[PDB]
């Protein structure tokens, strides 16, 4: 799980 | 599960 | 799953 | 599963 | 499954 | 399937 | 399936 | 299934 | 599980 | 220009 | 310009 | 550009 | 330019 | 310039 | 400039 | 400018 | 400049 | 610069 936000 | 969000 | 949102 | 969005 | 908007 | 809008 | 709009 | 509008 | 957020 | 081929 | 091969 | 491939 | 391999 | 392989 | 391989 | 490598 | 590897 | 490897 990768996650990135912005 | 890869997730970008920007 | 792959997702890119911006 | 590959989505984009933008 | 590929699905792009935009 | 391959989805394409836009 | 493929599919295009626009 | 092959499908274009635009 | 990696999560980058700004 | 819209091209598909396959 | 839009390009899909395969 | 839009350029799809595979 | 959008591009899009595999 | 949005550039996706794999 | 996004790339992403893998 | 965004890599994302893996 | 944003970069991942691995 | 961000720098993420491993």
């Amino acid at each position: 799980i990768y996650q990135y936000g912005g």
